[PDB]
């Protein structure tokens, strides 16, 4: 048990609930992890599998970003800022990516399950590209039950930062892809009160939250610190009850004792 350990264990005692976290360092190509290899439900953070998922299929088709997809009133589900606003309209793949992860649109994340050929899609391009432990299940909003001991839907803290530093820093997608991905993070509207939250004002973060049923609340960033390599950081956060509510300020505090012991 590290440091950095002792005080994040610290940080889960207080905070009620069970917190998952690893951080990969590329300064260094080290990682330190917190139950980083025991599953928590993913909620949109999964968000980013499926946008991957898109940009790699447009690596061999140069028009499927903009390519139409049909918004049907039944499409809309609980949480559509951007799609109710094109219901008996289209939007384009790219305009359903950004609206996935920098707002947390649900049905566009929905219409890139359909494009991918369902929730098994998202999986296999998960294990196209070296996650052998990621699962996607459902669709939104179930995918965010997050129900303690259900397999659906999860994925460990370890694998999830491996995957986010290929898709965001290595080679997992082509060059245009990765930088679009890397936009797409940067401008999430979502994410001030978690990691960002716990990290200095200088270092600049992209990133995808989510939340669900037993007050999960999740972030998954890449991070470029002020005068340092980028870091990968994700910070699982799940609780007792049903009803628990959110706590992004968990994630700020753990977000804070990994930058304090870099
Ligand atoms: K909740």
């Amino acid at each position: 048990t590290s440091a950095v350990q002792q005080k994040l264990a610290a940080l889960e005692k207080s905070s009620g609930g069970r917190l998952g976290v690893a951080l990969i360092d590329t300064a260094d190509n080290t990682q330190v992890l917190y139950r980083g290899d025991e599953r928590f439900p993913m909620c949109s953070t999964s968000k980013v599998m499926a946008a991957a998922a898109v940009l790699k299929q447009s690596e061999t088709q140069k028009q499927l970003l903009n390519q139409p997809v049909e918004i049907k009133p039944a499409d809309l589900v609980n949480y559509n800022p951007i799609a109710e606003k094109h219901v008996n309209g289209t939007m384009t793949l790219a305009e359903l990516s950004a609206a996935a992860l920098q707002y947390s649109d649900n049905t566009a994340m929905n219409k890139l399950i359909a494009q991918l050929g369902g929730p098994g899609g998202v999986t296999a391009f998960a294990r196209a590209i070296g996650d052998e432990t990621f699962r996607l299940d459902r669709t939104a909003p179930t995918l965010n039950t997050a129900i303690p001991g259900d397999p659906r839907d999860t994925t460990t803290p370890r694998a999830m930062a491996q995957t986010l530093r290929q898709l965001t820093l290595g080679h997992a997608l082509g060059e245009t892809q990765r930088a679009q991905l890397v936009t797409w993070l940067k401008g999430n509207t979502t994410g001030a009160a978690s990691i960002r939250a716990g990290l200095p004002t200088s270092w600049t973060v992209g990133d995808k939250t989510g939340s669900g049923d037993y007050g999960t609340t999740n972030d998954i960033a890449v991070i470029w610190p002020q005068g340092r390599a980028p870091l990968v950081l994700v910070t699982y956060f799940t609780q007792p009850q049903q009803n628990a509510e959110s706590r992004r300020d968990v994630l700020a505090s753990a977000a804070r004792i990994i930058a304090e012991g870099l």
